[PDB]
């Protein structure tokens, strides 16, 4: 059948499992938008206030789904706004396909052409960058994009299509590849390696299991619970793994790292052996700026590139996390020295429970005291009273990240969302909208700084039109508070940190969202109830200090090195000069 | 003397003429912010709501200054938001230096590193991209950046500096290059080329002088007035040249092009010879999608690359525009066939005056729409009543661009501002703030669509804190009106074009800006008076139709070909298959 | 201890298993060469006539070793010659680390600098490209290079180090990472998948096992022999897999593809099921220009990227080839319908033996006839009389490739060497020298075209000095014979194909190599004996036809499409013009 390139693009997106399109109109995307209006997918399209806001929605949706279920489709120059969100998708392992409709291929390369997008700008960012030259390659290019995006590692794929090809027509026989294939992901470890891990767990006096985001991607919660109880070993997570182990369990230490729980950092410092499952031991994660000292450890991952790049394990294993845990459960009875004992009776139990109890007591101290300014830990204690296991916690980047992570107590995977890998400010609100679109049965609670909310609050138009009832707490301190705090310490003076806020209640109301301030009332609990009952997106203005959180609260961190110290560097030797130095010797 | 890298950066920026810093804080920019606080540039640093908003401010400031007077200084991952504004600076010939402070060079290249910015993403966009490896190269790199940015062609330079080098210290002897000078820019044409151009001008029956943005950069307004009056030749401009010739003059036809004045398009269609001065004859400028038919023409530019790339001149000349005009003025009396006659008595005068009268009559007809919705041409007629010769007109991108360009009547150069080269939506409000910073005592009037204002209205924070009294008219139609209208024409249906507005007056009030709607009154005149009286940034909501402007108003354009018609393309031949086609051959 | 960067580079190369250095001197590699002279590795350095010749030696060495045992070390501008060999290493899956010593980092970025190598030229070619900015990163960068080079997929890594860092000194504590870690590669398939493969083999009426180069990397020869005999299934290879199954066995069909054995192409055309092990089903391999029709197939590979990119399998499996075969051997007794029967008694045996017998008879016909010009198949029959199982066959690219592949009958893996993935002319002689260096106990026989030998015969100085007794047959036809033959057919006329040869015997003798021509004697057998007995590198000049081989001999191929047919393409529509077309409408 004769088909337009635009129709073929939409067919290919349908073929590879697309559910949610985030699209922006312009003449180069006109044919694609018309094709979508005639398709199943057209029913769900989101048109964001800006392309970067929309790209953040794609990231939030796909982070919680672990596949490229959301896709971007963008008119030429709007692709120029994608880079920040695309970078997070790369290092944060978020599958995400973006289709850019460039200007006419006839005009490409002319020096005075308008809107000829430099697609090569994405080469260092996307895991796959393709410029489509020919109409008969559109299906093929989209097929490749999904294959790369949904691999190990997951990440973004960008496809640049000059828009004349979307208007052009061709016979469609076999053009869109049908019935795309996939190998099982349940990669099994060699039995020798499973035996070695079991022997190390037995021998250890105070072992820990460290579960990262790969346990979530693997679907390994059930196996992890069975394993941890069988051996009686405390469980630490990364921030993307939090919730794969119920965080109310006696063996739950929480997340290690600089915005994590002190119980987890205490356990990592005490442990004589770690079993690492599905973690990349990253800079702003377990490595803490490449300062953390790891105990001897076994490292199990599906991506060989993460194994041994920086921390050299005792034993490295390429395997699926769930599968490896199941193999270990089978081998343990039978391992020399293993005995079945209730975890509460193991010799290492008291230590771990003491670490957790000390952390819980400190958290309760931070929750104490009503009135203003509010403690962000108290705000999260109020959320917990109305929070269900399926509900999602979102944060932005700042002082506030630490209380959001410390007050999030999670029972299911993929319930904690931010720009994890790159710490890109402004992510929180649009990622929360993407997560809400993906998980319509979840309540989504966002704790955002004021400096953060400034970026993409224009997306309230999406939240209101599409009935996405995110509950946003905007923590106001009229500052980039992490930076105020750190610069005061570093230099004795903050600079570039202070700003004015609008009346955020008035902003919300101007969009038809629910708005309430607790500046005068302190009534966080009531505001949450009213926000929830409204059925609207909501904004609750909560004054906080400039200093509470990341830059100040002690959680047992060792890094990263935000307050780097300079070194005195020698000048160059040899006779070569600086530019312009000729004039100093005589002109 | 031993100095920190951050201090050396500030010294280099001061040496090369920086007047205004737009900066965003984070740990990687802490030392640079601290160093700026010790400089006279500190007192008035602009900290924008987002880095892309700030990069648009840099563009607006530098467009009106014709040098890199404003500079950007950005914490690592915030650099990822620069690309759209940087692309406009490249093709739009806006000098602009951006300093990106990357993460620690010690950590660069580690696969699980956080915030290691891919500076190579700028290579296809900036005119100069440099990664500084060594502290002793910081002065040298900044010297190079200004050299490239302020050359011919002008454009953006990006300098990536790992922030450890900003904390490190070194002896400073000769390190910052001092006393840089440029060659004079007053390039003279060969006398024979001047004589040939004079002979063509005098021989032509219906000549035109086409003056582009290069006449503004050259400072050629006085020479252009003398030349046009001496020979009695109508003047057409590009949109960046508008205002170099007073647009109230009898010989002023206005700007040619698809959002220009019909008088100019009429004149270009009638002309038998064109003298092109300081224009690149671009796609969305004079070329109109490479459809415009140029008469025989002489082409004078400082950049050899624009001469003969697409339109082949009768004679190409490398020269400064002002200088070439002065040369021509000198040779005209000695040119056979030249006679000194008042311009009003030349044979070609009546034709040109008829074209201008017909255009002016059409514009007047558009000023009497006079209901709700209001006419955008009426809004500009009201602006003109309170507009001085030094005041600046800004627009965004949409249906509204055409009435903004058509209602702008200018007497001085560099008074019309937008994303000229790339048409990037959202530019208008932050570019207007940048222009206002550059010229504190000029009045700045912005006409913006609603879809456009959605992008960067977060920068009201800057406008209110810094008391930048930009007068913004938001034209409301609850749509991307150009797209609504044109899709209805192309397909019989529009898709992706409609959205809800907030209460824009309420948004302004929530920020502390002046806000008023004329929906019930039509009182644009009174709203402008009250907005000006306020002394604040102002937002005036003006309801408009979905269709008025670019999509519906004929101005004699021929292109560009954006509603392109597809072609039927043959399938490939030979035996090669599509991916997945193997399955189709199984029996 | 205080160490120079040069000393640290050599320590790191030793740490990660380097055996063979191929290095080229110049001031930027002076410190590195001095450091090598004080190391174990210095004893084995090869200094090639050119850097591209040396890079081909690295490829030949590492192709046969399956690890980056050979490394390149190059003075600045000599790195500019690496790209061709580096590209083969990428697509041909050859591990290969190259260390480039650039010019002084102080001078980098200066516009009029000499010998500042553009290392970014390698970004699209190497699997890893690193520019080292800091002395304390030299060990780290080299560690990363080996990790990427020796992964799945294997490939080249390039490290660019400004040479000042090689002269600079630093305390060495912990700087070179010690005890680099690695996971086992014996990846096991899910038992369900092994069961499915067994069920498909049972059900099939005339199955085939297709073994590629991954079976060689895996070390799977023993398992493949046991499997093939147990099920009684014919074995086809790719050209990099040839020799993993003894090619004198009754079940050996040889290599499929356009330069392969007709018995293998016949079997692939007849088969109702294929088990593909360790093949990427490549363009100039099994795909034959994406024309080959695959029967339903199971595809087993360690690299998920090759699985389903173009040919969609019935079942895709991520597993090590040897391991998967061992799993299959265990499950087969017990699979419904499996019965133990001698392979000679299976119903499918006669068909396969008939295909092999027909091919062998055709090969014997091509060997018949002595005298001149010689048949290249007869030359290979003469080699076979003096060829041991450990010996290596090398070819270059041309008509001659087909008889080299068809006359190579191999019993062990990694005995067939060329530029497999990219077909880069000239590879053969230097790859043969690299293979000889790696396998000093092998006799190495090269069959090279004359056009090919012209490239790197300058490397005879290496062969003679280092006593590398490669036996080279130069097939003379005074032509690029593949192109003469194909162009005569395509156009009726050859162009750019003919050239003169030197007296190749005189060339060999001028280098101190053994030289002999059979132009007058026809005595191939005697020349081989004399060449072998000389103990020198040898060159035997053998006249051949312009036409025999790739471009003419029928081996059952279907592609690739060398003689592509053009299509008539429509002109563009719309009014836009070509550059310069303005002058045709009136100037
Ligand atoms: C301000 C801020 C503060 C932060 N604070 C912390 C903190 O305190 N603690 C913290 O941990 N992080 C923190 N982060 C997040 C951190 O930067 C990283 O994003 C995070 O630690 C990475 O998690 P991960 O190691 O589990 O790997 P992920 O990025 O989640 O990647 C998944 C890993 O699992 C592997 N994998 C995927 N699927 C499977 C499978 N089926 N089986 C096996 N392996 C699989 C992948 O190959 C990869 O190695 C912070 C971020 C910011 C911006
Ligand atoms: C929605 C939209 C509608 C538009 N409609 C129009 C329209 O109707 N008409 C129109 O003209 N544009 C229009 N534009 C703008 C257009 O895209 C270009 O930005 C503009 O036409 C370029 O102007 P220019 O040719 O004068 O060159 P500029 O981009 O202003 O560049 C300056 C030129 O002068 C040269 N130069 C610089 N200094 C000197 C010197 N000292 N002496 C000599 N030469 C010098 C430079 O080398 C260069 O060639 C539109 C843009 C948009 C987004
Ligand atoms: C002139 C010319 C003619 C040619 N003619 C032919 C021809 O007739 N026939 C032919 O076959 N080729 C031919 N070639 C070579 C061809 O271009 C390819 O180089 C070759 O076919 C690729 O072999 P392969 O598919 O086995 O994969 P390789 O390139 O050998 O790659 C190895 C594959 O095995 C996988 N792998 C690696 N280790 C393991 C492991 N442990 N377990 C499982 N999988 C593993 C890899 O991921 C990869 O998919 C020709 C080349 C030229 C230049
Ligand atoms: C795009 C971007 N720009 C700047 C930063 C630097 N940064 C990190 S945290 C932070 C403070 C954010 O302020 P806010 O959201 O108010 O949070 P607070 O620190 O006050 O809790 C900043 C500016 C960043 N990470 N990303
Ligand atoms: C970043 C970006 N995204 C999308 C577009 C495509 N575009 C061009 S004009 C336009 C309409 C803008 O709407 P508005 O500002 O309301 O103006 P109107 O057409 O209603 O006058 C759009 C979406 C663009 N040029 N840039
Ligand atoms: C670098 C390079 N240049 C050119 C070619 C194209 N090419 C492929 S085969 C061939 C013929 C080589 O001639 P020769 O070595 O004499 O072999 P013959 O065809 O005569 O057997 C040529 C020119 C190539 N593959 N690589
Ligand atoms: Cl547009
Ligand atoms: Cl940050
Ligand atoms: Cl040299
Ligand atoms: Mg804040
Ligand atoms: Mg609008
Ligand atoms: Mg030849």
């Amino acid at each position: 059948a004769i088909k337009r390139g635009a129709d073929l693009i939409v067919e290919a997106l349908e073929e590879y499992g697309t559910e949610q399109v985030v699209g922006f109109i312009g003449h180069t995307s006109h044919f694609v938008a018309d094709a979508f209006s005639k398709s199943h997918l057209g029913k769900r399209v989101i048109n964001p206030a800006t392309e970067l806001g929309g790209a953040w929605m794609v990231n939030g949706y796909n982070y919680v789904k672990d596949r490229s279920a959301a896709v971007g489709a963008w008119h030429c120059v709007g692709n120029l706004l994608l880079h920040a969100a695309m970078q997070e998708a790369r290092t944060g392992r978020i599958p995400a396909v973006h289709i850019g409709l460039n200007s006419d291929g006839r005009l490409a390369g002319r020096s005075e052409a308008a809107q000829q997008v430099p697609w090569q700008s994405f080469t260092p960012i996307a895991r796959s960058t393709q410029r489509v030259e020919r109409l008969d390659k559109v299906g093929e290019a989209i097929h490749e994009a999904f294959r790369v995006a949904e691999g190990h590692p997951a990440g973004p794929a960008y496809v640049d299509i000059p828009f004349d090809l979307t208007a052009d027509q061709i016979d469609d026989k076999a053009l869109v590849p049908r019935g795309a294939t996939r190998a099982k992901s349940v990669l099994h470890a060699p039995n020798e390696d499973v035996r070695e891990a079991a022997a190390q767990l037995v021998a250890a006096k105070n072992p820990v299991i460290l579960a990262g985001g790969g346990v979530a991607r693997s679907g390994g919660s059930e196996a992890l619970l069975k394993l941890a109880e069988m051996v009686g070993v405390p469980v630490v997570t990364t921030s993307t793994g939090a919730g794969v182990f119920p965080e109310t369990h006696a063996l739950a230490m929480g997340s290690a790292g600089f915005c994590g729980w002190k119980s987890a950092n205490d356990m990592m410092a005490a442990a004589d052996f770690v079993l690492v499952l599905g973690s990349r031991l990253s800079d702003w994660g377990i490595a803490q700026g490449y300062i953390t000292k790891m105990p001897k450890f076994v490292h199990v991952d599906t991506d060989p590139a993460v194994l041994g790049t920086f921390y050299f394990p005792l034993l490295s294993v390429v395997a699926d996390a769930k599968t490896f845990m199941e193999q270990l459960i089978e081998v343990l009875p039978g391992t020399s020295g293993f005995k079945a004992v209730r975890y509460q009776e193991r010799e290492n139990f008291r230590q771990a429970t003491e670490f957790r109890a000390a952390w819980d007591g400190w958290v309760r101290e931070q929750e104490s005291g009503d009135g203003m300014p509010a403690s962000m830990f108290r705000a999260m204690a109020e959320v917990r009273k109305v929070q269900r296991p399926e509900d999602i916690i979102v944060t932005d980047i700042g002082n506030h990240t630490l209380p959001m992570f410390g007050g999030a107590i999670l029972q299911r995977p993929r319930r904690l969302v931010t720009s994890m890998a790159e710490g890109i400010l402004g992510c929180g609100f649009p990622m929360a909208l993407g997560a809400q679109l993906a998980e319509p049965n979840s309540r989504v609670f966002l704790g955002t700084g004021d400096g953060a909310l400034y970026y993409h609050f224009n997306e309230f138009r999406v939240a209101v039109e599409h009935k996405l009832p995110v509950i946003t707490m905007v923590f106001t301190n009229e500052s980039y508070g992490a930076n105020w705090t750190l610069m005061n310490h570093q230099f004795g003076q903050n600079n570039w940190t202070e700003f004015m806020n609008p009346d955020w209640v008035g902003i919300a109301k101007a969009f038809g969202a629910y708005g309430e301030s607790v500046r005068e009332t302190g009534d966080i609990a009531g505001a949450l109830q009213r926000a929830i009952d409204s059925g609207k997106p909501a904004l609750i203005e909560i004054p906080v200090s400039k200093t509470q959180g990341l830059a100040s609260d002690p959680v047992g961190g060792v890094g990263p090195n935000l307050l780097l110290k300079g070194r005195e560097i020698p000048v160059d030797t040899g006779g070569s000069m600086y530019p312009g130095e000729n004039l100093l010797h005589l002109k």
